[PDB]
């Protein structure tokens, strides 16, 4: 059996190549200035925030903190959760999307490449607790690996100064894909700040410079769903301070 919605999701999954980084920056240009973007930082899981925003949102995308070598990352982690409660993994393994993992496997570097996976209308089937929803809710998803900072530190430390130059260059492509497919509502988060070991305050600043810069106004509403189980909330806190300008 195939679960409803999946067939059309796999058909519509498209790949964005490194050479299309130019056309993705033009897409930001055409969307810049469209809304008076309002912004918020919540302690939600990516899918919880998505469902919350679903009703009011015209076009709703979520960012998957993906692995660069395995669909679902080989399985705590956000991509592992997206795959338990939705249709993601059937879209990430679609034949058309395989160059993303193929090239990244040859890559030789823990910075990875600038392939992205857009998956339209990914049904969320289950809530955080693992219970089925009375009906599935669709959410478009953008898949991009943040550079593995921890793998870099162990293998090519001469590459550490390019970690942030990659995170920026790549977060601009994510927002590029999102403007490209004319999304109104984004759920972002602490991309690369767990298993991949980048600093949260660094990632959060990156996004900020983008949303007051090349992507200022490209989106109606951007939610940072940072799930942070620790009592003193380090990852979450960094996103609140570094984004307190934009949520006011
Ligand atoms: N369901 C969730 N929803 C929202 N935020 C979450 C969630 N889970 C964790 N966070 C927060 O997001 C932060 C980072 O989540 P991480 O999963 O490490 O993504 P990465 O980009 O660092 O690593 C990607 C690789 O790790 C995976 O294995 C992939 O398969 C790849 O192999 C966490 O600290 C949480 O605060």
């Amino acid at each position: 059996v195939r679960l409803p919605g999946l067939a059309a999701m796999r058909q519509g999954t498209r790949l964005f190549t490194p050479e299309q980084g130019e056309d993705l920056r033009e897409a930001l240009r055409r969307r810049r200035g469209s809304f008076q973007t309002t912004c918020e930082v919540t302690s939600e899981t990516t899918f919880a925030a998505a469902r919350r925003l679903r009703e009011k949102a015209s076009a709703l995308a979520a960012l998957n903190f993906a692995s660069a070598k395995n669909p679902g990352g080989g399985f705590q982690a956000q991509e592992e959760d997206l795959c338990r409660g939705s249709g993601l993994y059937f879209s990430l393994t679609s034949p058309q999307a395989e160059p993303y993992y193929a090239v990244n496997r040859q890559s030789h570097s823990a910075l990875y490449t600038d392939h992205l996976i857009y998956s339209p209308q990914v049904p969320i089937f289950r809530d955080d607790a693992g219970q089925l929803l009375p009906a599935p809710v669709p959410v478009n998803i953008i898949t991009a690996p943040a550079p593995n900072a921890g793998a870099v530190a162990q293998s090519r430390p001469e590459q550490l100064p390019q970690v942030l130059p990659t995170l920026r260059e790549r977060a601009r492509r994510v927002l590029g894909v999102a403007a490209w497919m004319e999304q109104t509502h984004l759920v972002l988060g602490a991309w690369g700040c767990g298993v991949f070991r980048n600093d949260p305050a660094g990632v959060a600043r990156t996004f900020r410079e983008l949303l007051e810069g090349e992507a200022q106004g490209a989106f109606e509403h951007v939610t940072f769903a940072v799930l942070d189980n620790h009592p003193q909330h380090p990852t979450l806190g960094a996103f609140r301070r570094e984004l307190e300008s934009l949520c006011l």
